[PDB]
């Protein structure tokens, strides 16, 4: 379980409607978000499988 597996979601400033996947460390899922469109973090997969072979 690499670090960035705890970061929140980052929408960042730019301003798309872009579905992403992110790893909630609470809830032990992979949950959707709004991603910007720019300056994308590392807890941030393009599709639930990614997000879980990297953090689940």
């Amino acid at each position: 379980r690499p670090d960035f597996c705890l970061e929140p979601p980052y929408t960042g400033p730019c301003k798309a409607r872009i579905i992403r996947y992110f790893a909630n460390a609470k809830a032990g899922l992979c949950q959707t978000f709004v991603y910007g469109g720019c300056r994308a973090k590392r807890n941030n997969f393009k599709s639930a499988e990614d997000c879980m072979r990297t953090c689940g």
